[PDB]
């Protein structure tokens, strides 16, 4: 190596193998010296993420990944929960694919971690399989949404000051946008429709693979690839709750409360196997 | 009183009498012990300034009011240049109005302000007569922009992060977004339009009384208040601008260096007259 890491560090951890990586982070397993028990660190390089720990430190839900502890040195080290079942990503590429079952059981999860960060004001923005870790390598475990770089406290105070004019200056734009202002948060129902439509075809529904029409043209219709083959295994149920996602105006589109509501999600086996899976977790 | 003065601020200055207020501070007349001049004085109750405080200190325009000083107490404090003619809504009220000439000159210097602005990466968000002084109670004075409590830091750095994806997640608000983007300043121009509209005819552009249409339907449709008898009196070329700055399309709206370049504005005994304004103030 070119480094070592920060003496703080080193007193309470000792450092092990890499678990992953992305754009932004390199995260290491590490055992944690006063209770000799594994966690993750995640390295981030200093070339904010005050503003990640802030988000990541007064939120309580079981499927939303917790911070144990934090160093501010050459790089910034977060030290987190270590998640042993790794990336959703890895059970769904190679076009490969989760029974509806545990699509259902995942996605659940998915839905209540999200609308518990929109209760609470806060927008992830980089809902994907990566940012998706399983507990255990077992099929029917929990799930916790990592990966909070690009989240944001949601607000539109600035527009509701403007607004206390005073509109003889308004320029017709800002009250254009009065119009969907404080829809920020359906940008994450998109992705979860865009992760449900992975996880029950094995493939997504936006793709340059094929097509000719350009990505972003496919993305602004909504005109996602539909193959009837791969999806006439999958229930009926299922697909229209990803079509009520995947709707282009935001303002139709499905919240997490109304997906929550959808006949897909009244699946009493799936939610015992949940609350069984917490009370497990919980000792 | 219920109050006093902070300490550190009597050290340095004698408060005297009110110049004026608005939605958010009072300004008061004091006088810098260590020169014998004066001053004016904002204060702003604590119930950001930061913010504004930043942006102040690094600006440095003939038509920018300056900043001298700065208190943070109980109340923050201010230290402005005095501006001894006042607001320039106090020269257009009841209905009144300035000739076609020092409508000129007084808006050549708005747009010289606020392309420096923009050059420098901030928009006002707040331009109004009543933040627009004037240096002198003579007719052919400086004028300086003020009041830079609504004013942001221009950027898009957030879209231009969310773009180097990945777009297979990106919700199609975002894509249609792009189009927009990096428009913000256009606001300005907005409100330069109409400023200049009340500044040639004595009367706004939009307003209730009169119409029935709401005030909101008038702006978003671009649809101006036009008296004939009003505008007779006033060039076809200041018209024209007007036109030119009121399109409720931002992306082809006048820019401040459009506008520079207008016919109206190529009027060298206007420039003259504003280059020998600038020479006696920098003695
Ligand atoms: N708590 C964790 N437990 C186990 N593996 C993790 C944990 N956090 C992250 N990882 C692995 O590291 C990868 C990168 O972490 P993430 O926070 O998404 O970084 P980035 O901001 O670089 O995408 C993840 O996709 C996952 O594979
Ligand atoms: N530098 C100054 N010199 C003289 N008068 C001033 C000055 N700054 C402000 N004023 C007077 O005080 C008023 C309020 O100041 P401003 O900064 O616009 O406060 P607000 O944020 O409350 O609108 C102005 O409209 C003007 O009449
Ligand atoms: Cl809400
Ligand atoms: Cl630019
Ligand atoms: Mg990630
Ligand atoms: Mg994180
Ligand atoms: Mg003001
Ligand atoms: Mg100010």
């Amino acid at each position: 190596h070119m480094s070592v890491y920060p003496k703080a560090l080193r007193d309470e951890y000792i450092m092990s193998k890499t678990l992953g990586s992305g754009a932004c982070g390199e995260v290491k397993l590490a055992f944690e010296r006063k209770t000799c028990k594994k966690v993750a660190i995640k390295i981030i390089s200093k070339r904010n993420v005050e503003t990640e720990i802030e988000i990541l430190k007064k939120l309580n839900h079981p499927c939303i990944i917790k911070i144990k502890n934090f160093f501010d040195a050459e790089d910034y080290y977060i030290v987190l929960e270590l998640m042993e079942g790794g990336e959703l990503f890895d059970k769904v590429v190679g076009n490969k694919r989760l029974k509806e079952a545990t699509c259902k059981l995942y996605f659940y999860q998915m839905l209540l971690a999200v609308q518990y960060l929109h209760e609470n004001g806060i927008i992830h923005r980089d809902l994907k399989p990566e940012n998706v870790l399983l507990s255990s390598q077992e099929e029917d475990c929990l799930i916790k949404i990592t990966d909070f770089g690009h989240s944001k406290i949601l607000g539109e105070t600035s527009l509701m000051r403007t607004l206390c004019g005073t509109p003889t200056y308004l320029a017709p734009e800002v009250l254009v946008s009065v119009g969907t202002a404080g829809y920020n948060r359906a940008v994450d129902c998109w992705s979860l429709g865009v992760i449900l439509f992975i996880c029950l075809s094995g493939y997504p529904p936006f793709s340059e693979h094929r097509t000719q029409v350009s990505l972003k043209d496919q993305i602004t219709s909504g005109k996602y690839n539909f193959i009837p083959e791969v999806w006439a295994e999958v229930s009926e149920k299922a697909l229209d709750l990803v079509k009520k996602l995947l709707v282009v105006d935001p303002k139709a589109r499905f919240t997490t409360e109304e997906a929550l509501r959808h006949p897909w999600l009244q699946d009493e086996d799936m939610k015992r196997k949940f609350q069984d899976l917490l009370s497990e977790e919980n000792e």
